């Protein structure tokens, strides 16, 4: 068996951390265990009016099969006669975009450092065939330890065999755009802007509006600033590749290997990156 169903009264509610169109999370202390979870909130008669019941159940299934440190953990779920509620690991320090504003960029251990970690998220994510999609800074987060907690699984696809969504225009791949569908090699080019956006403080496409976004990633319009880690450049400049099959990373480049190989990651010890104590953050 298992602890018994939990239910709302086991705990006080507190602040709101974030809210979706279709969800708000909610911190919460669990009153038995004084444990800390941030739980998911929706409400049924919503999800089923807006027709997102194999969104919800995609969410809650891809979350129960991830077992790894840099992925919210999913402890439990319940439900009333209105809402869901899902018992997600609460990463007190919020969005690493928050970091990126407060201190403008990052410098080159810490850029090494958390690309790393994000590097290992999509190894694991991608080995088990499921594709996040909507991969940024803001569904990036930040554990009291200051690892990083990958979240939001809302529009994961999980392949079988991935064109029915879209994600944040500023990170959107070329094909998406095009070939109207998405692989592996998406996340990799959400990576690509990522980098790019740790060194430079700022995306690599901005535009007055989302066209204006699209017309620039379609013809990979955007530049580094002069003082860009050249390896960190370097990097990023084979992981912005209109061609999905060129990415270094994907499965058509032989996967993560020669990702994890590439220079930019020199000193970095693949095995145990949580056991590794982050770098200052400036």
């Amino acid at each position: 068996p298992q602890p018994r169903k939990k239910r709302p009264e086991d705990f006080k509610f507190g602040k709101i951390l974030g809210e979706g169109s279709f969800s708000t999370v909610v911190l919460a202390r669990e009153l038995a265990t004084s444990r800390e979870y941030a739980i998911k909130i929706l409400e049924k008669r919503h999800i089923i009016k807006e027709n997102k019941v194999p969104y919800v159940t995609r969410e809650r299934d891809v979350m129960s099969r991830l077992d790894h440190p840099f992925f919210v953990k999913l402890y439990f779920t319940f439900q009333d006669d209105e809402k869901l509620y899902f018992g997600l690991s609460y990463a007190k320090n919020g969005e690493l975009l928050k970091y990126i504003r407060k201190i403008g960029s990052f410098d080159e251990t810490c850029t090494r450092f958390y690309t790393a970690e994000i590097v290992s998220a999509l190894e694991y994510l991608h080995g088990k065939g499921i594709i996040h999609r909507d991969l940024k800074p803001e569904n990036i987060l930040l554990n009291e330890d200051m690892h990083i907690q990958i979240t939001d699984f809302g529009t994961a696809k999980v392949l079988s065999p991935a064109n029915s969504f879209v994600g944040t225009a500023q990170y959107v791949s070329p094909e998406l755009l095009t070939e109207k569908s998405a692989c592996k090699s998406s996340d990799l080019w959400a990576l690509g802007c990522i980098i790019y956006q740790l060194v430079a403080g700022l995306p690599p496409f901005r535009a007055g509006n989302e066209y204006l976004i699209f017309q620039k990633i379609i013809k990979l319009e955007y530049d580094f600033p002069e003082k860009f880690f050249p390896k960190a450049r370097d990097l990023v400049e084979k992981l912005l590749v209109l061609d999905a099959t060129k990415r270094l990373g994907c499965e058509e480049m032989e996967g993560y290997g020669p990702l994890k190989a590439h220079p930019f990651f020199e000193s970095v010890t693949w095995e145990n990156l949580h056991q590794q104590t982050p770098p200052k953050l400036t």
